[PDB]
RNA sequence: CACA
């Protein structure tokens, strides 16, 4: 399940109370405790929809202790392989346009739309190879398209 | 992005 969050760029004194308040104010229920490490934390959301809401609501927007939080899907390093999620896709971007960006970095084995509350669209992309997805992620992350900037992140690749 |  993609309900597990990574909370990056935390300050040297962000504690679970601080994270609890951020998710409380953002009205993101969490399904377990915040595990705070050194400059980063983890938390589970009740389901995939709530985790994505936290990412879209908080990641790069919410400032804790004068630092913008990163809030992304927690992906084990060894599972950063073929699969990306792409957020902040323009609401009325035709699939063929998105596909013509995607295929510039490899073979797309699958591109699935993810139901989202926001007006932007979200897709999970699976590339043929680890290399293709890393090129997609480096090149598509930050790409500005129809008044929006793509956010591209790994999602777990458990089958490669 | 967890691992004495």
């Amino acid at each position: 399940s993609m309900n597990k969050l990574y909370i990056g760029n935390l300050s040297d004194h962000a504690g679970p109370a601080d994270l609890e308040s951020v998710f409380k104010d953002a009205k993101i229920p969490v399904a377990g405790p915040f595990l705070v490490k050194t400059g980063y934390a983890f938390v589970d959301c009740p389901d995939e929809g709530w985790a994505l809401k936290a990412i879209e609501a908080l990641s790069g927007k919410m400032e804790l202790h004068g630092k913008p939080m990163e809030v992304e899907h927690s992906v084990p390093k060894r599972q950063r392989i073929r699969k990306l999620q792409i957020r902040n896709i323009p609401p009325h971007l035709q699939w063929e346009v998105l596909d013509s960006l995607l295929v510039q970095y490899g073979v797309v084995e699958s591109c699935e739309q993810v139901n989202t509350d926001s007006e932007t669209a979200v897709v999970n992309v699976t590339y043929s190879s680890k290399d293709q997805a890393r090129q997609a992620l480096d090149k598509l992350n930050g790409f500005q398209l129809e008044n929006f900037t793509l956010k591209v992140a790994y999602i777990p690749d458990e089958t490669a």
